[PDB]
Order: structure tokens, then C-alpha cells, then sequence
């Protein structure tokens, strides 16, 4: 191991299965030395999270639905009693109504708008606020975003609006926690075939488009994103805060399909 | 007049008093020949909107609170019956808790976050759903935003997060409706002394900082924002959509305190 | 007309023929009341600029090649003698080796890099140096840029690097001259079939890609860019400076193929 | 050792002294296992580079002035004979007339504009041209930029125009070389007291301003930039290209001084 998180203790929310971006981050951080606490969303997720948590010599700290303030408080109560401190926090939580991830953005329902904003955006602020006084000087908070916050990606619709709000909240949070040297950053990941991302209409097309048009000519993996997360969670990135870090084979820099790019 | 909106018909939501940005927009648009309709938020706002509408020979189409879906349906039904089609729409509505626009972003309540996102962001999508039906022949939709959507500005907090979502929704809406040639744009205005803008704490300092450090060495007025709105509402800008247009004396371009 | 430039006088550099973006700017500005002066780049351009200037009752103030500082001085002397003051200036000048607007950016030549940077970027600062003396009462300076400054557009290559420097210089000039109320802005135009743009490798493809995928589902014209330029040159935009303004049917906002 | 650059060979251009950003990058890359080669710009620089190179078990591969294309090809000939392949390249080179890093950008001279663009921008493209054949199995190319490319920083002037071109060239190069898995990125560094940066007018004001107004309430060090560079030069960042990575204590995210942040008074 590289020892980059030796003796560090961190909390990961959003582990769903062994395809989760959160699982890539967990494997990498654990190999780097971190002891990891995991939450789970509802009893079903629990049976899948438990053997994964055992595999990284971490542990399951409890149920957390981020719309449930009491479940947030309980999780951080557990951490406080068990560790008395928290070195880093990974926010890998996102939700939007899969039915409305298609057609036109203008046709979304209000309930989908409110639910998407609350689960995908406010939850990072709620978690950071509850975590602030537990967090060590020099700590690191990490969330995940997508290029659809910057440019219009079809079928991503209200989630793009939500991710633009998430990236802005990262900057405001970074200013709030900066004097405590707690950094707040986001990885803008390229598309990866996960449970939640499968709900996007025509996701197969989006993957191939990235494979054909991204500079590196391939899509990224949870292990690659995990290594980039390790950098932002470790002291290697101690002067980096408020940053949207693209881990996407360079896709975000292209302004047009290559004329000789193959047709999908 | 310059005739840039001659014969055009537009709906303005968000006129509150004679210092509103919406009032600068209304005055310029009327002088350019537009027929204007106005909503009002509640009975106390109605008392101020009626004489201002009279001054520009516009008309008041009724009460609209954007948290009340039925009232949105009602004012758009009124406009549809009177005019049939709409040429432009101005969305000058924003709201956030005044007491939390001071102190730390991280300290905001969930209720304030959700209310701000709904009134300041969702409302544009809610209104555009209805307006699209009246703009089959094309049109222009305009909202208002602020540099705190791009960079951290003191005391703007959750409104900065909300305006970042608003600017993104402008681009998603512009993609939705572009094939119908309905354009959707935003003006990123500099700070101006209005009623809503007075709630932001330390506002006097924000104004002076812009006055002393913006390239043009002065803050902007509702009449200047009105003239930029006129461009975006008129056919002059017929190839512009999804744009966030800074009308801020250039403040958004500086990276540090000006030299003098 | 709309009168937006009534009583105003401006200088336009970069008119090549009746397809130039500068020609759309000229026609619109003339219809809005502006008195216009034009330069030309050499004898071949002169044969078209002179009668075109006549069609908008404009003034031909002479030859200007922005690589030739003496010729810049002479046109501004000519302007100063005739007018005294200048209300606005249009910089519609760009150049690169068309043979290298293809293949890989990394294969460009050093001489092409330097020539492109000089003609396409430094020229705006050089022209602004002289316009400043004539713009004591304020004014508006406009240049033209392209989305290839922000994101990679294939075959645009060193012109993309150049336009990124241009957009930055617009902002630094805006800080310099803003206290004198001289505004400096750029229009980021969508692709248009002009003499200069036609040398871009696979330019037809870039046009069609924009036609099929821009929000408005069409490319833009010199008359549409001219109307946006009118706004930025007129007092309607008197609180706008340092701005990069997209006139491109919304193309710059998309992140993937349209559906 | 963390071993993140175990067995890797890299070339570093731009080491001037023990305060250079390139020195921080070199110390970190060497600690992580890298075998390093250094150029020097002239004889006065050579006197400082040779002992610094020895300190990191590095090796000096000769004189390079990027306005002299013969010297570029010479050092890449030396590298190709000693090593054959190259894993990473560090471009820590910038220049502009320090007498004009003050007053108004509109008053710059044409020769200063052209010389700044050539040394500070085209040099990255020229170096990458040669490095391409030595990086046939992939690699990582890193340059340094500054937030004055994005927003106006007074007295940075033509250097900000140049850094905007440099950042664009990073993206175009990343597209060119991506298919060969050669990544091209930039670190946007916050201000650091170095030889070159000291030429900026009132650079101490820019430093104090960053200390009070950056989110982390401090300016950055060459060791911190070195650690961020380690990430971009190593396989940990193998899916990252075309990136402008801010290592600036977060300064770039600020849109206005806080109301209660200090108003700096100055004395002569
Ligand atoms: N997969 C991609 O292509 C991609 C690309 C860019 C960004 N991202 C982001 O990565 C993050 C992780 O998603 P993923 O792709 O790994 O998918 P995933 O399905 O593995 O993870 C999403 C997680 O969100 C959790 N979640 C949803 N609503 C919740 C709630 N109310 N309370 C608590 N937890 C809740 C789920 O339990 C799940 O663990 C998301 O923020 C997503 O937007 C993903
Ligand atoms: N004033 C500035 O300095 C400034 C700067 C940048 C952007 N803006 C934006 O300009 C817009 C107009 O603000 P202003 O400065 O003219 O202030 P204002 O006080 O004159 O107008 C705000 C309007 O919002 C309306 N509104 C609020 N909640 C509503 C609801 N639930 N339903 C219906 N209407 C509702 C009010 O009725 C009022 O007319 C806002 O979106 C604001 O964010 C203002
Ligand atoms: N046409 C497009 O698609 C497009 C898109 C974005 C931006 N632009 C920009 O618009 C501007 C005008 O170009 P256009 O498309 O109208 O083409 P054009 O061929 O009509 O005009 C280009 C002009 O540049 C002039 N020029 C070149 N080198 C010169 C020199 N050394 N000295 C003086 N003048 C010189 C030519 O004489 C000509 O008048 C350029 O800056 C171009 O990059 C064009
Ligand atoms: N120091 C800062 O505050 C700061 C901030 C942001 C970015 N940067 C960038 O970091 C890089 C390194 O600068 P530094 O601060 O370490 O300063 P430095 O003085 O330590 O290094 C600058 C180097 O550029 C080299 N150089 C200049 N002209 C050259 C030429 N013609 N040929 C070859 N080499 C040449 C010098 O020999 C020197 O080694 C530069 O690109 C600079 O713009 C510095």
C-alpha cells in the first residue's frame, strides 16, 4: 500500500453495490490505510453493503436516508461515540425520478424538482453542517458531480440543474470551512454503468459517445475515480478546495464531435 | 422611440415598485412600442403595480404567487383569452429568507433551502410550461441572475446556489424550446438598490465595492439593465439563446482589487 | 431606422467582401444612423471595399495592414483630421495559415504560431492604442471570437489558442480603459461561410454540425451578428464591458449531440 | 516511500533555484521514486542547477533555451540516448518583460507581446512535439498557469493573455495526444515568492491579498504544488487530461472580499 491515508478514519455515504463509484473510492482509500464507516439507505441496501464493508475491514455505521434528519443525527452520534473525530467524508448520493430523465426538461414535475434538489444537493450541506464540529483540522469533504451541470446533456435534465447547484454549494461551503482548513471538493466523473446511472434514458448511447469522442478514447472506471478521490482525500491535495475536478478521460474539453469519429 | 418592440406583446412577472429591475425593463420596453401585461403577488403589491402599469398603458392580468399553481394557470388563461399569443416573458422573481442572507452558507435551514429553490428557480420552469403554449410562433424569455452564481459573494449564500441552478435551467430550457425558436436568456445584473436587494446584509458595502472596483467605476441602474433587457427581448438578439449576459459595469471580469 | 447610432461615427477594419461579418455589421450600423469609415488590406481588397463603402455612404480612410504599424498610424491620422473623435471601432481581423488548420494542433509551425498571434490578437491591442486618443468622451470597441477558444473544435487548432488570448486581452483592455468609459467586448459568432473561415479544414462539416445540433437548429447570418454588434456598439449596452457574447444559435451550451 | 513514481523517468525544464516551483516538483517526484533529468537556461542558471540536481540523484542533460530550437533538439537527443523512452515532462517555463508588468496592459510593446507568447506559450507546444516520440507508450505532460488567465489581475497584464493561450493549448494538445494516452494538464498555482514571480509589480500586495482572502487563509508552497504535481504526473490521475487544476488555497472561487476582511493599508 501507499499509506496515503494511514491512521485516517472516514465516512462514506452512497455505497449501493460493487459497481458504485463509492465502492471504487472505498477500495482505494482502504488500501491507502483508511478505516471506513458506511451508511446504507433502507434494509435492502444493507445486505449488500455489509459484506462489502467487511471486505475493506471497515464497518457499517447505520441506516441513513438524507431526507430523515433523525437518521443523519444518529449516524454522526455513532461516529462520535466510536471515534470522537472524523478525518474525511464522501458524499456519493444522488437521486432523480428516472421516468422524467427523458423527453424535455420543461416538462418535469414540481415534486421531482423538489425531491432532486433535496436529495442531490441539500444533503451535502446538511451532512457537512452536522459533520463540521467532528471534523479534524485539515479534513476533506468530497462529492460527485457531472458535466451535465456545465453543458446540456440530453435526458439528464433536472439532474443537470441540481448538479450546477451542487457545484456552487461546494464553493460556498469551501469558503465557510476554509479557516478550519477543511477542504470541500467535487469530482466531475465521466459516465459509468452504475445502478442509479442506468435510469438515464439512452445511457448506452452516452457511454459510447464518450468512448468515441473523449480525448483518451475510453470511458473511466470506478477504480480510476477511486484513485482520483484518494488524492483529494489525502494530504497530497491540502491546498485544493472549492475545485470541480474532471475525471472523465478529458471529455469536458471537446467542443464538437470529430468528423472521423465513428457513428454510434 | 426606437421601435424595437413595435407591436410586440409581453408579460412581466415581478414588478414590485418603481425601483424594481422589472420597472426599468417595463419603461424601456414600453418606449420601444411593446404592449405589456403585469402580474402582482398579493393585495399589497397590487396597490403599487396598478399605477405603474397605467403609466406604460399596460394592463394588470391578475394575482400570481408562483407557489400557487392555480394562480399561474389563471393569469396565463387571462392573457391567452385577451391576446391569443405572447411574444416575450420577463421572469423577475426571486426569494430567500432575509435573516439567513448573512452569516454562513453552511448554517442555512432545510426549509429556507427548499423555499428558495422553489420560488427562485422552479418558478421559471413552471411559468415557461404555460408560456410555451402561447409561443408556437417563437418568442423570448428572460430571467435575472447574479455573479454569486459563478463565484462566492458575501451574504448571498443560498441565493448563489439557487442562481447557479437558475442559470443551468436557462440552458436546459433553451435546448428544449430552441427548435420552436423560443429563446431563453438571463441577465447577470450588478447590484442595484431595490426592495428585495435591500434584504442582503452589508449591501452598502457591496455597492461601494462594485463602484470602486468595477471597470466602469460605477454601479448599474434599472434603466441600463432595461436597455440590455430590450436587446434580449427584441428581434435584435434573434440568434442568442442560453446566454448569461453580464450587465454589471464589467465587475465579473476582475480577479482582485483594482489599482486605484 | 431604429436610430441607435444616430450622430455616431465609427471605424471598421476587416471588410473583405459582401459576405464578411464586417459587412453585416456595416449594413446594420449604417441603417441605425452611423457614419462609417473603412480600411482595406491591400489592392485586392480595395477593389471590393471601395464600392461597398459607397453603398453605405461610408468613407474609405485607406490601406491598413496590421503587421505594418506605419499604416495603422496613417489611417488614424486621416480619421483624426476628418472627424476629431471616434465613437466606436470594429476589429474584424483574423489570420492563420490555412494549410495548418487541419491535422493536429501539435504539428503547427512556429512561424504560423507567431503570425497568427500577431495578426489575430496583438492587432486589437495595437489598434486600441490609437483609438484611445480619439475616444476621450468614451466609446465602444468590438472584436470577434469563436467557441474554439473555450473548447476544442477540430481543425481550428492554433486559431483556438489565438482566440483564447484575444478573449483574455478583451478583459485586460476593458479594465485599462473602463475608467475612461471606453468599453471593450467580443461577439463569439457561430460559423459563417466567409473568405477567411472557408480555409478551415472541414468547414462544411462544422457548419452542418451547427445546423443540426444548435438549439435554434440553424446557423447564423452576418445580418444577425450585425444586429448583436449594433447593440454592443450603441448606448443600449452602456453598462456592458469585458463581455464575450455568444451569437451562435445557442451552440456553445450543448454538451453532446442533440436529440 | 509511497512509490507513486517508482521506475519512472521524467524531464524537468525550468529549475532556477531552490525556490522554483520546479524544485518543489523535483523534490516530491524524487521522493516518490522518479529518475529525473534537468535542463538549465544558461551558465548562471547552470551553477545553481547542478548541485540541486545532485541533491535529488538527478542528472543534468544540458543547456536549453526555448527560443533556440537547436538546443531543444539537443537535450532531447541526449535524453533519447540515455533513456530511450520518457514517462513525464514538466514545463515550468514562463517569461515576460518585468518593466511592463505594471501600469496598463494597453501600453505594452509589440516585442514584449511576441516574446511573452513565444517563451511562455509556444515553448510548451515545441517541447511536446519532440517529447512525443519518446512517449510512445503513454505519458504525462504538465505545465503551470495562473488565475490571471481567467480574471484580470492588475500588473499581470500580458502574462494573463499568455496564460489564457497556454491553457487553451493544453486542451488542444490533450485532444491531439489523448489517443496515444499522453495526458496534458496544467496546475493553476497561487502566488509563490519565486525569482520570476518577483518581477510582478506589487507582488507582495498580491501575496497579502491571497493570505487574507483565499478560503484556506494562507498562500501555497512549492512543496504543496509538488504534491499536486505528483498526482498529475503519476498513474493516480490516469483518467485526467485537458485539466486546469487549481492549487491556490481556493482563491479562484472568490467573487468579492468579505465585508469584514482587512482593508490593506500600504506604506512607502
Ligand atoms: N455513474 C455515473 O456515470 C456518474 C457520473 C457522474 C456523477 N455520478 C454521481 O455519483 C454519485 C454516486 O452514484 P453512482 O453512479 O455510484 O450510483 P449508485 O446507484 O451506486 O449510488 C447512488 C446512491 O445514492 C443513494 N441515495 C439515493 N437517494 C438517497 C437518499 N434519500 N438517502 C440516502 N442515500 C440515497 C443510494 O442508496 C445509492 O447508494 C451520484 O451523486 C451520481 O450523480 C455518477
Ligand atoms: N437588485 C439587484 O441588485 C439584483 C441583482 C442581480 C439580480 N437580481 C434579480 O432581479 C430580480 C428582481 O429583483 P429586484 O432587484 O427587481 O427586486 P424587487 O423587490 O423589486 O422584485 C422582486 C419580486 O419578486 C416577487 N416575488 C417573490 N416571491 C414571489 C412569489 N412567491 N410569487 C410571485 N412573485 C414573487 C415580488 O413580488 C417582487 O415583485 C430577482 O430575481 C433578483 O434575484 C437583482
Ligand atoms: N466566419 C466565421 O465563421 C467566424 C466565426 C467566428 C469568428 N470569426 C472572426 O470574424 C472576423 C472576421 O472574419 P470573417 O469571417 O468576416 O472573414 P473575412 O474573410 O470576410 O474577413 C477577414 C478580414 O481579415 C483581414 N485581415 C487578415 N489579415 C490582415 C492583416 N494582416 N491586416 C489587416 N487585415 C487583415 C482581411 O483583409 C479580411 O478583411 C475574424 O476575426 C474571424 O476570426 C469568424
Ligand atoms: N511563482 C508564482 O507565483 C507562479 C504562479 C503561477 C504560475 N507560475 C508559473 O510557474 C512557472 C515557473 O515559474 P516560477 O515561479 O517557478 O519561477 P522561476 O524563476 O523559479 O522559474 C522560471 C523559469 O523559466 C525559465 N525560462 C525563462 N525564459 C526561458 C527561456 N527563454 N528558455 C528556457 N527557460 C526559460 C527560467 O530559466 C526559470 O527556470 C512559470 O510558468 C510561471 O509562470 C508561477
Amino acid at each position: 500500500g501507499n499509506g496515503l491515508l494511514y491512521g485516517k478514519r472516514g465516512l462514506i455515504l452512497g455505497l449501493a453495490n460493487n459497481r458504485s463509484i463509492a465502492w471504487g473510492i472505498a477500495k482505494t482509500a482502504s488500501s491507502a490505510g483508511a478505516e471506513l464507516a458506511f451508511t446504507y439507505q433502507g434494509e435492502a441496501m444493507k445486505k449488500r453493503v455489509e459484506p462489502l464493508a467487511e471486505e475493506v475491514k471497515g464497518f457499517v455505521c447505520g441506516h441513513c436516508d438524507v431526507s430523515d434528519s433523525a437518521s443523519i443525527d444518529a449516524v454522526f452520534n455513532t461516529i462520535e461515540k466510536k471515534w470522537g473525530k472524523l478525518d474525511f467524508l464522501v458524499h456519493a448520493i444522488g437521486f432523480s425520478d428516472k421516468e422524467e430523465l427523458s423527453g424535455r426538461y420543461v416538462d418535469i414535475s414540481e415534486s421531482n424538482f423538489m425531491m432532486t434538489m433535496n436529495i442531490s444537493v441539500y444533503s451535502l450541506t446538511a451532512l457537512t453542517k452536522r459533520a463540521e464540529k467532528l471534523m479534524s483540522d485539515g479534513g476533506s469533504i468530497l462529492t460527485l458531480t457531472y458535466y451535465g451541470a456545465e453543458k446540456v446533456v440530453p435526458n439528464y435534465n433536472v439532474m443537470g440543474v441540481a448538479k450546477a447547484a451542487l457545484e456552487a454549494s461546494v464553493k460556498y461551503l469551501a469558503v465557510d470551512l476554509g479557516p478550519k482548513h477543511i477542504r470541500v471538493n467535487a469530482i466531475s466523473a465521466g459516465p459509468i454503468k452504475t445502478l442509479a446511472a442506468s435510469g438515464i434514458g439512452d445511457f448506452r448511447y452516452i457511454l459510447k459517445w464518450n468512448e468515441y469522442n473523449a480525448p483518451l478514447r475510453r470511458t473511466v472506471t470506478i477504480e480510476e475515480v477511486g484513485d482520483s478521490a484518494l488524492y483529494l482525500l489525502s494530504d497530497l491535495s491540502r491546498s485544493v478546495t472549492g475545485e470541480v475536478h474532471h475525471v472523465d478521460s478529458g471529455y469536458n474539453i471537446i467542443g464538437m464531435k470529430a468528423v472521423d469519429a465513428p457513428d454510434i
